[PDB]
DNA sequence: CGGCAGTACTG
DNA sequence: CAGTACT
DNA sequence: GCCG
């Protein structure tokens, strides 16, 4: 279980010319559409980089948790030669399934289906592809939301949407999550958490807080943002800090009752892996862990903390910065 | 043999 | 619903 | 792809 290891256990990969031959592959099945093959070739990823030394038999490999056979017989043909011959015979769509499938809003299946209707770049996608209202905003932010940028920037972007928050109601709490939470020197998009120790004053707010953020000219463009009855749990879109030599960048809100803070720190801090191997863990124990609660096969039990959880999962406390899996 | 996380928008 | 998205 |  990821989960109940620290991720600095990666710092340093004894096997990472395994691993970078093995992450063109991962890669080129996810494109495809291959989820599950790409799942366990992202396990398997992290299994080598978090042993503690090189590999170097097939019966050292076997016995890792994440590592099959097959995963092995990869594993001696690099060492053995160097090279992983299927690298060599990848599908030729697959250089620009992975371009297509970098446009926000538009995954396997819409990349597969552009390729089949002979599209080959991003000109091609401008001008003859159908587009949804997503992908054509992803479309024109393609370079941007490739970037990452400084942690500093994501402080400023983080208190742009504290300060409009707390302006009308003085009481809300509002977290950066996400790799920044985590540590990273750089984070890909700004994961805002807002809540309200009473326990009610959270309802409400999204309205209020978008339409002061647009009458500032901070958010550019929305992506995802049910405004129509009130009931909206997230806010994915589009914001920009003023002033020259500003990027466009993605920004994540969720508003959540007071009740649910932790589990909703715990799911937004991630990392994705990190989430999916506690909440696997949660299932093997007759639990479920969802971004509103850990509840049992259910009775919602109790977690007022963060270290709540890992205590009833039975898992020692990681930091944050050690969930970076 | 079948699960592989659990949930929130969009149209 | 399927697709895509969040961590 | 891996695992129970
Ligand atoms: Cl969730
Ligand atoms: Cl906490
Ligand atoms: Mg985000
Ligand atoms: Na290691
Ligand atoms: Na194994
Ligand atoms: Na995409």
């Amino acid at each position: 279980w990821v989960c109940a290891q620290p991720s600095s256990q990666k710092a340093t990969n004894h096997n990472l010319h395994i691993t970078e031959k093995l992450e063109v592959l991962a890669k080129a099945y996810s494109v495809q559409g291959d989820k599950w093959r790409a799942l366990g070739y992202a396990k398997a990823i992290n299994a080598l980089k978090s042993f503690h030394k090189p590999v170097t038999s097939y019966q050292e490999a076997c016995s890792i948790p994440g590592i099959g056979k097959r995963m092995a017989e990869k594993i001696i043909e690099i060492l053995e030669s160097g090279h992983l011959r299927k690298l060599d015979h990848i599908s030729e769509s697959v250089p620009v399934l992975e371009l297509f499938s970098n446009i926000w809003g538009a995954g396997t299946k819409t990349a597969q289906m552009w390729y089949q209707q002979g599209f080959r770049s991003l000109e091609d996608i401008r001008s003859q592809a159908s587009l949804t209202t997503q992908q054509a905003i992803g479309l024109k932010h393609y370079s941007d939301f490739l970037e990452r940028m400084p942690r500093e920037e994501a402080t400023e972007i983080e208190q742009t949407v504290q300060k409009a928050a707390q302006a009308f109601n003085s009481g809300l709490l509002c977290v950066a999550c996400g790799s920044y939470r985590r540590g990273k020197a750089t984070c890909g998009d700004v994961d805002v958490l807002i809540t309200h120790p009473d326990g009610r004053s959270h309802r409400g707010i999204f309205s209020r807080l978008l339409d002061s953020l647009r009458q500032e000219g901070f958010l550019t463009d929305d992506l995802v943002s049910q405004e129509e009855n009130g009931q909206q749990q997230k806010y994915l879109g589009v914001c920009r800090l003023p002033g020259p030599g500003r990027r466009h960048r993605r920004l994540d809100i969720i508003v959540v009752p007071y009740s649910e803070f932790a589990c909703a720190l715990l799911y937004f801090t991630g990392s994705a892996h990190f989430n999916r191997s506690m909440r696997a863990l949660a299932k093997t124990k007759g639990m479920s862990l969802s971004e509103h609660a850990l509840s049992t096969a259910g009775r919602v039990l109790p977690t007022p903390t963060e270290k709540d959880v890992f205590r009833l999962l039975g898992l020692p406390y990681r930091e944050p910065a050690e969930r970076d899996w």
